[PDB]
């Protein structure tokens, strides 16, 4: 098990209001 | 087990006002 | 287990007002 | 288990008004 | 165990109104 | 013309992370 | 004309993140 | 013409991470 | 024109971090 | 023309770290 930018982002982000996680292993995310 | 990199911001980001979390075991997260 | 760079900001950030987190091993996080 | 650069910040950041944290084990984060 | 630079700012910080913890075991940090 | 409580929360409210706005003359808003 | 308690908020507010105006005139409002 | 009380806060407020405002003439507020 | 009470906090405030403005006539607020 | 109390806190404040003004004719106020 090899893990590796999971959650990549090229370019800019205007704002970030939520949630940007990479990995879980629980759960119960409210956006 | 080799974790790297998890969430990735290549560019500039704008502002953050919610969670930006790179690995979680638990739960409950609200945005 | 070999954790690295878990959360990467390659340019700048504008401003945090959230939670940036890296590992978690709980819970209970309000954004 | 070998823990290093959990949260990258690899240019300068402009103002940091919530939370930034590297390693949690408890919970209760409000941001 | 072996915990090293577990939040890294390679370019300058404007300032710092907030919470920036490197590690913690306990909670309720409000930001 | 007599404006009175536009827009009302009798209750308590979690958060917000959009716009109210109680009286409008012009446009553009951007949700 | 009269403008009185636009907005109103009977309990408690939790946080604030985007924008609370009570009256404009102008326009371009970005949540 | 009579304001008053554009925007009202019965209860106390926890936190304030955007913009308040009780009246505006021009525009470009971004949240 | 009579302008009065234009942002209201009846209770305590916890918090402030954004912006609180009571009347503008320009704009480029950034929260 | 009469402006009175364009900003009011009828209970205590926690805390500022943002920027409290009563009263703007230019702009440019970054949060």
């Amino acid at each position: 098990v090899h893990h590796q930018k999971l959650v990549f982002f090229a370019e800019d982000v205007g704002s970030n209001k939520g949630a940007i996680i990479g990995l879980m292993v629980g759960g119960v995310v409210i956006a």
